């Protein structure tokens, strides 16, 4: 009933890239998507990208999904295959400039961590 | 019943490449074909040519397909790739020399988007 | 049970190379088949060589396949690639020296278009 | 309900690569996990990984799983398989450095062999 | 049961370069060896150095293959890479110094074409 | 359990260069190593330097390599590309003075040949 966001909360945009036609390749991602949606996408990406790092958090009723990939990929790509596998209500795909800082400001108000693939993520490892 | 099209329609010629033959790689491209067979490539399309965009649309009772690619490619190339998945009443595949103004007019009146993998295309990114 | 052909129909011969063992590359080039064979060779040259072009054609009683590739090949190496599939009654493979006079011909009385990648082929376009 | 382990025993800490997200390949792997869910591992992981040898091992009412591969893979894709298959109420997935090192203290107080995919492992081959 | 050859039979030796381990490229060829591994190489060969022509022989209850390839090679590296794919019970390659006449003395009594890439060879063409 | 051999058989030694980090070029080569390694790098050095002749020997419970190639490496190279491939538990690599003299001592007592890519090698040819 409400619409839908249009991009990502504005607290958390520095740490993106907007470039979303860019072929440039990045290997980290956040997808912000409905609370059923990022669930699925949790497990599928984590396959589908052989993931190094994906976690899934709270995010003003919604969530959102970061992850980290061994190998490049444009975001474009990461966009496609959500799309090829679901129908969205909304779906907004960006590259993660700031890796760091973006896991971290995912973990605390107000965001949440609702599963992640190792416990404290980047603020634990690496 | 009705003489399938010979061309994309007349309004949008000038943004197109006529050099269906060339041996010259372009990153952007257009199809024109029945609404079955474009909601079919518009899948195929995006998957096959990691598209970093597509998007479908309403054009006179048929459909145009227009999408940027990460990497060039010769027109023929992407015209035999239609041909490999489908027979079609109707099929015409040409390279886009003007990107942003052929996703433009296809967003507006005599044309319409029926679905695009990132909202508003080229007219909010890139 | 008639004798298969041991060349192209005398009227065609001037169109083509007839120095099938040299080293030279061409980018266009003909094969005289059974009608079996060359709707199977039709849709394999077409990926293969990646074709600008491809046409389809009766040739009293048997087929004819004409194509325009965008990069250059010896004669022997598209002769090679029909073999590698299959297994002929018969199969001539010729370089193409009058690539529109060919396909021209190719379209008339005696012979006839069967099928094509783009309409009209070197008629309608380059 | 006491607090899971948060690392493998501080005496086999030596042994292991604790950079959990690194891109780096290896071919030895343990596992520190509940006893029920290192049994259900020891037979998934040998079929998916086709292991050179595998073995599990008491570890403080918990289990180690230890294994060698004939591919070398990342220490993160062998956690997401285990992800994919169960959850668990906790789960720790390293690269081994020191494989004979690591196996023989396995095999010695405080540590045991439950089962193994050869008699003797490392202590008796290669 | 009876000995292998140790050459060519004595009255095909003229047209050959028996300089086995010669530096010198050379764009002719011929191999001796059993009829079941001489059909096998016959694709292989076409294909590894896409040949100009190959013709498979009758010789003495064993095969002879002959062929002209686009590119020069050492004769060792056509030996080579028929050991890189087979063990065989003999196998001879030499360079071919006269085209022609050892083509034309492998299609008469006692020699025999069994197959070959173009009807006739070098007695129809070039 | 015996300690690896640090050079060549004595009675060899005479044929072989010992300036190991020399910037010379030679065209043969030989190996030392266990039965195993050198039966894998027979089939890789045969590919990678294109040889003209390679042949391996039982040598004192271990295997010789010996190869000519058809152009000119440093002794490092050749030594290099082996350790790219494996590891070893000993491997010594000097380039040949002596060509034939190596060769023929190689097939007899206290060598003999295992397998060798031309029958007879350099006492039958060149």
């Amino acid at each position: 009933k409400v619409e839908d966001p249009k991009d990502f909360p504005s607290e958390l945009l520095s740490f993106l890239s907007h470039a979303v036609f860019s072929n440039r390749t990045l290997a980290c991602f956040a997808i912000y998507t409905t609370k059923e949606k990022a669930a699925l996408l949790y497990k599928k990406i984590m396959e589908k990208y052989s993931v190094t790092f994906i976690s899934r958090h709270n995010s003003y009723n919604h969530n959102i999904l970061f992850f980290l990939t061994p190998h490049r990929h444009r975001v474009s790509a990461i966009n496609n295959y959500a799309q090829k596998l679901c129908t969205f209500s909304f779906l907004i795909c960006k590259g993660v400039n700031k890796e760091y800082l973006m896991y971290s400001a995912l973990t605390r108000d107000p965001f949440s961590v609702i599963e992640e693939s190792l416990p404290g993520g980047l603020k634990e490892h690496d």
